[PDB]
């Protein structure tokens, strides 16, 4: 049955680390998978979680299986931190949302809810992208269809040109959209960019699909919101895969939601039990621990309050390794302005590298960076930050 | 989008819970989902993952991702547990193991691989089997066909209608074993009988993929592998989809696992990378809590010597109970001998009760059971023992 089956390639992101992880130089440096490092070039637990671990090891009686759609105290934490506290959604008792493996599950039980039980055929997705979006909603027999996103010349949003290109796109279709950190770009909309974007949607008759695996890491918490917000206002039905993975540092955890809205409360409780007929006919309800420790700190007072200033030293951090980057390009003879890098928020920045300066970066020099040019600033630290500049300067 | 979507019916054992936990009655007696109880009617969490998890809590460092196919400590330790201690399949290196969310979770990725990288269509399946197997292979595009497998008479495996039925299974074809404690029958091939389905398998060339979520509840730990292992053998190629939620009482934090075996180590491994691939388009990596707490207690030999203490006493108890419920059926006057359910193994009964009399127990006695007739016994304790067999007789 399997003599003729031949390898899938590696996969852009989580097959750099395969491979970093196989070479044998005393200074090679990673730069793929978006993981935040502190300054000392490790990826801690946080110490809100720790304190969350502690409490369930001498707070659980039993290990007897959740629900479907996961722990319901995780489930209104999640709407309040989308939607706001108050909103419309959450009081009409219009969206409902399921605990799931990560935003990857989150959009791949999205995909399949979609494929099984609506009329779609095409996703929309931005060019640039995540690799993995393609895959995901691939695996549930959609086509995905590409829409333009970035101007590499001026470093900006080609916003003229998304308008555009989604006039292909008919109604009926799903438009996937990042909330915030654009991976791999992080060029966002602005509010105004969002409304308009909104308002579109509307009138041509798409069906939002939110990706949200970056909140608090561009300006904060509800601040990374306000796009969602404002297409939540104007919209009747949209879906939301969000994750809990990066701004709570508990990446091997799995824990992320899948949110679905309709325009009442009856229609979106029938469409939900659909949701949960494709989440048991494939892992059967969700894994307890990272789920939990999240919602022991959403509820409790002092731990969210150690959180949030665990997450705003995260973004701060990252934001001066992004300037010294800059400032460190210049001192070690970079001719190229990469000013435009200032701009980009979240984990990365979008160097504009070639894919064979990449490849010549990791086996001449040990740097580790994806083929698109996507370098992650937050894998930075001041130790590593002059071997890794004078690294990118010569294969300039 | 989502007008038009009908509901979803409940889910034949998942959506008892619902249920049950929407019962005002003051003496409701649960029965349904495998799930064990101890004799106070609790399902604890075992003393062996509680030190477990301790340990994990003072010795973790990072949450940083886990490969696509998880912990190798845990792949390494499941094999042995599965094909035992120096066996071929491991020192040849012909078995490739991935961490999934569960033995549900290991059966979606099997199907998954299967569709997109071999040419099957159908998968066969025991009549009668659990629910949800025909969801999950069905999710992945297969169809799923029917095995004779229980003689409802003389309470048997009818053995010569299961190898008459499978005649109609061509080469290419999917067959799904259990490898011990049926669900829901309780009726296990005997060794003789398991070497028997061996031979045949590989002279009508049939791939086999073998469900085994009991390890532990039927004799013992290796003694529940004889079956696999028989087949193991004679085979070049099978897959075996594992869990560790009961013999770990680990229920809600998903661990299980999807062995994928071959000829020869570059086949497997070719394979490998296609599940993999398979894998990062759904969830993208696996929980590590549940599964690293596995690897712990299978890596300590003080740990490891509390587990399966642990686990001989919820075998043990579930034992008492099975005698306990025939005893007590006589002793309130039911006609109908009862005797046959001694026979069956694991933490079920398939009493033969008709779905009415499954129905009126739960409306007028409270007791919740699945409308197959199957009930729970490690779920039965010495205190709701009449009262439930005062409602089976009422119902006879
Ligand atoms: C890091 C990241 C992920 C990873 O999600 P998990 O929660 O599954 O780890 C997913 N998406 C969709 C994006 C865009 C992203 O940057
Ligand atoms: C209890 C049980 C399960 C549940 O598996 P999880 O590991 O996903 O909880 C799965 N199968 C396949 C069977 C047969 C079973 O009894």
């Amino acid at each position: 049955m399997f003599e003729n089956i031949t390898a899938a390639p590696a996969d852009p992101i989580l097959g750099l680390a395969d491979l970093f992880r196989a070479d044998e130089r005393p200074g090679k440096i990673n730069l793929g998978i978006g993981v935040y490092k502190d300054e000392t070039g490790k990826t801690p637990v946080l110490t809100s979680v720790k304190k969350a671990e502690q409490y369930l090891l001498e707070n659980e009686t039993t290990k007897n299986y959740l629900g479907i759609d996961g722990i319901p105290e995780f489930g209104r934490c999640t709407q309040e931190l989308l939607f706001g506290k108050g909103s419309a959604l959450i009081n009409d008792k219009r969206a409902r949302t399921a605990q799931t493996p990560g935003g990857t599950g989150a959009l791949r039980v999205a995909a399949d809810f979609l494929a099984k039980n609506t009329s779609v055929k095409r996703v929309w997705v931005s060019n640039p992208s995540w690799p993995n979006h393609k895959s995901v909603f691939n695996s549930a027999g959609l086509e995905v269809r590409e829409y333009a996103y970035y101007d590499a010349e001026n470093h900006t949003l080609d916003f003229d040109a998304l308008i555009n290109s989604l006039n292909e796109a008919q109604a009926g279709d799903v438009v996937l959209f990042h909330g915030c950190c654009h991976n791999p770009t992080g060029i966002d909309p602005t509010l105004e960019q969002w409304q308009t974007l909104a308002q579109l949607s509307v009138e041509k008759g798409w069906l939002p699909l939110f990706d949200f695996a970056y909140q608090g890491f561009a300006r904060g918490l509800e601040e990374d919101a306000e796009g969602l917000r404002a297409f939540a206002a104007m919209h009747k039905e949209l879906i939301v895969a969000s994750s809990y993975s990066k701004n709570f540092g508990l990446y091997n955890e799995r824990v992320g939601a899948c949110t679905l809205v309709a325009a009442d409360s009856e229609t979106v409780d029938r469409a939900f039990s659909q949701m949960k007929a494709a989440i048991r006919a494939n892992y059967s309800n969700p894994p307890a621990h990272g789920a939990s420790v999240v919602a022991t700190i959403l509820s409790n007072d002092a731990l969210r309050a150690i959180w949030e200033q665990e997450l705003t030293d995260m973004r701060q951090r990252i934001q001066r390794m992004r300037q010294l980057f800059v400032n460190t390009l210049q001192e070690k003879g970079a001719n190229r302005d990469f000013s435009f890098i200032i701009k980009q928020n979240g984990m990365f920045s979008f160097s504009g590298l070639t894919k064979e300066q990449v490849l010549r970066l990791r086996e001449e020099f040990g740097v580790y960076a994806v083929a698109s040019g996507r370098v992650n600033v937050a894998g930075m630290t001041p130790d590593n930050m002059a071997p890794l500049c004078e690294a990118i300067v010569a294969v300039l």
